[PDB]
């Protein structure tokens, strides 16, 4: 009111200074610093360094000594200096650096495309990298709204590094346009002053990654609710007004400290009480929600303004009881700072419960309708116990996939196949083989996204599969038309069996196979599925229906036939880390354009949604989507009786984030099981990252890398020849060395450390022997420069060789095996990897098929390779090894290792599957033979878990554990034993145990029983108590117990 005028410098936008002609490029300086005038600021000192060679050629005649400083300004005028350059064919590109002599200006060896400024006249601006079509771009770019390093992060403070030290600092405000400068170049919108301050604890804890941002403080009368109503722009300026900068403002901070409190307290999405329905959703910056309503062919049939409840930022409709089925959207009024507009569009319900067709409507739903359930449903209970550390020990999973299960078997009916209810097909070879793993004591199936996904069209009609005629292909997929497979639309043949046909001619310098899968991918039934549509609707395209609520009771009574049928308990795998899209355009932009960069994880400085986990990164440290993801949970632990669930990426999650989740989700079921995958996060500035260090202690379970490198060799991040030289234990890591590996004795001796220590459970402070013989507690065994063991209970720990990303366990086998390892040498490495897993005290991971030798012809990272790759075949034909090259974008850097070892041995047939299946089922029917494998608790573990043959000079790949059931450990947990002992000798030699010598070590039953078919055939216990091992063997042993309890294997106290 007193207050200074905030305005443009008071000069008109700059025109063009020179056009280059023809071989010429021009280039302008825009000093702006000079045009807010006082110095003429000699442009003399001014001069360009310009040099051709590689990468951009233009220039005629480039001065390359660097401090030559004579390529001074053609010209200049009030605006500043330019030059004009000559070039050899001004089609191209030149190099360009800019300097006031040799100091410089522009930190990047800048460059000028002449593809994108065809008139070769460009601008640039001391400071800024970016290259401008002309001097009003530059000069509106300097004085214009950029970036989004200003945040708003409680009522009354903004941290902002454009306003340090200057004397206006304001948050301007518009409710309906662009914050923008006047007719007479002024910023004449509403605006509140910022007095400089100092930031908090509450908001230093808040905002960690913050805390070095200059704090402003705000009015304490703001009207908050207003400001977020519209577009909110905070500017700087100098003591005569002329603005410095202005930026855009992350408000993610001030809503849930406005908001957040209110909102908690409220239910979300299209909810059945006895007075009908109630909608509501969360939209505490939206100008209008109003609540459209769909007839059953999507026509509108009502659109109602909702009640927006004011200390929430909540919108709220109650309707009638007949609104039961209806299909609806909430229709947003809403500003983007993405797009700086107040957007209009039809979003669907982030907390929809059910979906039509794609999920372009949601659709109102009481999941408590006996007519969603599947008869019996109230009554589904648990097959296996979670209550107790020595429950969830016994956990043995199986991972799987919708289309990996069934879309193969031909003995699943047709219209079932790829769908939620083949698991219906009890007399199906694939539904009788997991009714069999399951007898033999494989206890939970894992399944891969089933919640809604984007990335599968589910309008039938738009889909081809490989099983479908070829012309089907064509007809959806009009990319074939115009390829190399183009002679195939009518050829009369399927897609499965061109396929095979290219089977014949396919090399690493012919990747047919590949080439015509690379099209199939795109419009087929196939996806991983880690692209969130819905969190809390099933999947639809798994439905033999996809329009309404069919979806939700074929997912059950999938989830009935898994347990009840089946007898396992079923696990799902969540991505609650990141979204399918963000911004006001997208399709499946969701959460982002009901509530704008609120859900999505923002950079600090350009407001970008990151893409660190590969897409739209969520922001599950935000108070609203903590909720989202808790209300979610609760729906499939409730209404689809889940039993545990799997977080994608969880590191990218807060430590305490998920402990909350965990408690809601304890509260309603408390022996719900939580774990989670992460190496990378990087987000440790932000908050405490829900990380395999963190979690120690906290029940919270994480997938080891360790044990899992350890047996496969190498990492994931392999290629070429580092696939074959890294050996592991599993494939004879410095006992049966291949051509071209160099690991020496000590390498291998150190993969041992980590698979002991992975055996006994990877705790931090379990107590082992090294490769050396020294003492070393886990957390002192190195993981690549980290601690190996890090976790308080093996319960915190899941083990595994094999899983659906990176190469399955027999393709890392085909890359690693020596030339002379046979066929049935491989398959024991096979069985050898596994038992390390399932013979460990740590919970026991595993991907569908290992059982079968599951090949993917190398393919590295199948989320997309459609049927083709990922087939798995029940009727145990083969192993789906050697079906082609695969992908070339992701493995064809390893084609020549491929083709170089793909062809050692043969392909594994029917005998060699049904031998892997046996040794598979014996090694979980032992796991689970004794409570001896399978403690719970880590105290319990050190008292009684020990290992032999262990120091430098240990017998290498011979791994030797002891399970004590005797008085040093206290109560015999098995009234049958009074110890345990587990040899695994991973090596070409025969071994032999003096360390049991007279004491009437015994061979177990389960292994005695399946006579020369088990692991352990061959094995020899004499008398006077050694036990000879033969090669690639798994020999599992027992101390008979007696009329009371022995003195069986006590721990040595090292
Ligand atoms: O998200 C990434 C990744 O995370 C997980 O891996 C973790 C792992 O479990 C930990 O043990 C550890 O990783 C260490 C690793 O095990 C060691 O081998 C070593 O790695 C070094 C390599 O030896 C060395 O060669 C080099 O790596 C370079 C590669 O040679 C080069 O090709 C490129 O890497 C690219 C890959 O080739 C490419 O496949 C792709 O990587 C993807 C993964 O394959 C995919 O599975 C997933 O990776 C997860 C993995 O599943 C987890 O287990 O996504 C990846 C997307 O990036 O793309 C790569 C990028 O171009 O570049 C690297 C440059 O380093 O150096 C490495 C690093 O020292 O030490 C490892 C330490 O990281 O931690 C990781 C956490 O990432
Ligand atoms: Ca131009
Ligand atoms: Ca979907
Ligand atoms: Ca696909
Ligand atoms: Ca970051
Ligand atoms: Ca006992």
């Amino acid at each position: 009111p007193q207050d200074v005028v905030v305005r443009l410098p008071d000069v008109a936008v700059p025109g063009e200074a020179v056009q280059a002609s023809a071989r010429q490029a021009v280039i302008h300086l825009v000093d702006i610093a000079g045009i807010t005038s006082s110095t003429p600021a000699d442009y003399a000192t001014k001069n360009l360094y310009l040099w051709n060679n590689e990468t951009c050629d233009a220039l005629s005649a480039p001065v390359a000594d660097w401090n030559d400083v004579s390529t001074t300004p053609t010209g200049s005028d009030k605006y500043g200096p330019y030059w004009v350059i000559p070039l050899t064919k001004e089609s191209g590109c030149i190099n360009v650096i800019v300097r006031d002599g040799t100091n410089k200006l522009i930190d990047s060896d800048l460059r000028v495309s002449f593809s994108d400024f065809t008139d070769r006249t460009v601008s640039v601006i001391a400071g800024n990298s970016a290259v401008y079509d002309s001097r009003a771009d530059a000069f509106r770019a300097a004085f214009g709204v950029a970036l989004a390093d200003a945040h708003w992060v409680d009522k009354t403070t903004l941290l902002w590094p454009g306003g340090e030290n200057k004397p206006i600092v304001r948050l301007y405000y518009s409710h309906s346009s662009k914050v923008a400068a006047d007719s007479n170049g002024e910023f004449s919108d509403k605006y509140v002053k910022l007095t400089p301050t100092t930031v908090n604890q509450q908001v230093s804890m808040r905002f960690p990654h913050l805390a070095s941002y200059p704090a402003f403080k705000l009015p304490d009368d703001v009207n908050v609710d207003e400001l977020l109503q519209g577009e909110t722009v905070a500017i700087a300026a100098e003591s005569d007004g002329i603005l410095s900068s202005a930026t855009q403002v992350q408000t993610a901070g001030v809503l849930d400290d406005t908001y957040a409190a209110a909102a908690e307290a409220l239910s979300y999405g299209a909810q059945l009480t006895d007075s009908g329905v109630t909608f509501r959703v969360w939209a505490p910056t939206a100008q209008q929600v109003e609540l459209v309503i769909y007839s059953a062919d999507k026509k509108v049939i009502a659109s109602h303004p909702m009640t927006r409840d004011s200390a929430s930022g909540a919108w709220s409709w109650q309707g009638g009881s007949d609104l039961k089925g209806a299909f609806y959207r909430y229709a947003m009024t809403v500003y983007h700072p993405q797009s700086r507009k107040v957007e209009q569009y039809e979003v669907t319900d982030p907390y929809a419960h059910s979906l039509s067709t794609n999920s372009e409507y949601s659709q109102v739903v009481d999941l408590n309708d006996s007519a969603l359930k599947p008869e019996g449903w109230d009554g589904l209970t648990m097959p296996h116990a979670q209550k107790t550390k020595a429950d969830l020990a016994k956990m043995t999973i199986h991972e799987s996939h919708i289309r990996d299960l069934s879309a193969w078997d031909q003995t699943v009916p047709a219209e079932l196949r790829g769908k939620y209810l083949a698991l219906t097909a009890q007399e199906s070879n694939m539904v009788q083989h997991l009714k069999q793993l399951s007898a033999s004591g494989v206890t939970h199936i894992e399944l891969l996204p089933v919640f809604d996904l984007a990335t599968v069209n589910e309008f039938s009609d738009k889909v081809a599969d490989i099983q479908q005629p070829f012309s089907r292909l064509c007809e959806v997929n009009s990319a074939v038309k115009s390829s190399e497979f183009a002679g195939y639309c009518d050829s009369g043949s399927t897609v499965e069996e061109v396929l095979t046909q290219l089977k014949q001619n396919d090399s690493k310098d012919n990747p047919q196979v590949q080439a015509l899968n690379t099209l199939v991918a795109q419009t087929d039934s196939y996806n991983w599925g880690y692209d969130p549509f819905h969190y809390t609707v099933p999947e639809g395209s798994y439905a033999t229906d996809p329009e309404g609520t069919a979806r939700i009771k074929e997912f059950r009574t999938m989830i009935q036939a898994i347990k009840q049928d089946l007898g396992m308990n079923v696990i799902m795998d969540v991505v609650y880390n990141h979204t399918n899209a963000a911004g006001p355009t997208d399709r499946t932009s969701v959460l982002d354009k009901i509530v704008p960069w609120y859900y999505q994880r923002l950079n600090e400085t350009t407001g970008s949604v990151e893409s660190a986990t590969c897409c739209s990164d969520s922001a599950p440290e935000h108070r609203m989507f903590a909720k989202l993801i808790a209300d979610s949970l609760a729906v499939w632990t409730t209404d689809y009786k889940i039993d545990g669930f799997r977080f994608d990426l969880m590191l990218y999650h807060p430590k305490a984030q998920i402990l909350s989740a965990w408690e809601r989700i304890k509260a309603l079921n408390p022996d719900i099981y939580f774990f989670g995958e992460g190496w990378d996060s990087n987000q440790s500035d932000r908050f405490e990252i829900a990380s395999q260090i963190n979690l120690k202690g906290t029940g919270i379970g994480t997938f080891s890398d360790r044990l899992r490198d350890a047996v496969r060799g190498g990492g994931p991040f392999d290629s070429g020849d580092a696939l074959r030289q890294n050996q592991g234990v599993g494939s004879g890591a410095g006992v049966l060395p291949n051509e071209l590996t160099t690991l020496s004795d000590d390498q291998a001796r150190h993969l041992a450390d980590l698979t002991r220590l992975g055996m006994a459970g990877n705790l931090a402070d379990f107590v082992l022997i090294d490769k050396d013989g020294a003492v070393k507690r886990g957390s002192e065994i190195d993981y690549n420069g980290a601690p190996g063991g890090y976790a308080a209970d093996p319960t915190e720990v899941v083990n595994y060789v094999s899983k659906h990303d990176n190469q399955t366990l027999w393709d890392m086998i085909s890359y690693k095996a020596a030339q002379e390892a046979d066929l049935d040498t491989r398959v024991r490495m096979q069985a050898v990897s596994l038992a390390t897993v399932m013979l460990g005290q740590g919970i026991a991971f595993d991907q569908q098929g290992s059982e079968l030798l599951r090949s993917k012809s190398f393919t590295r990272d199948s989320y997309d390779s459609g049927d083709w790759f990922n087939r798995v075949d029940y009727s145990l034909q083969d192993n789906n090894y050697n079906v082609g090259m695969p992908r070339s974008s992701d493995d064809g850097s390893n084609y020549d290792i491929i083709a170089r070892v793909k062809d050692a041995v043969a392909t594994p047939g029917e005998t060699e599957l049904k031998q892997m299946t046996a040794f598979y089922q014996e090694l979980t029917a032992l796991r689970k033979s004794s409570p001896l494998f399978t403690l719970g608790d880590g105290a319990t573990v050190m008292k009684r878990v020990d290992f032999r043959n262990t120091g430098a000079d240990q017998q290498t790949g011979l791994l030797v554990m002891t399970i004590d059931d005797g008085m040093q450990a206290g109560a015999s947990l098995d009234s049958r034993v009074d110890g345990i002992v587990v040899a695994i000798n991973a090596a070409p030699e025969s071994r032999t145990l003096q360390d049991f010598a007279g004491t009437s070590l015994q061979l177990s039953a389960i292994q005695q029983a399946a006579g020369d078919r088990s692991l352990a055939s061959g094995v020899q216990v004499a008398a006077d108590g050694s036990v000879t091992l033969p090669a690639w063997s798994v020999a599992v042993l027992e101390l008979p117990q007696g009329e009371s309890q022995g003195a069986g294997l006590p721990v040595s106290s090292k």
